């Protein structure tokens, strides 16, 4: 994948913003 590795930090964004 291409954009694939920045729509997984993408989700990862969240996931660590969001569980703090």
């Amino acid at each position: 994948g291409i954009l694939d590795i920045k729509n997984k930090v993408s989700n990862l964004f969240k996931k660590i913003k969001g569980e703090k």
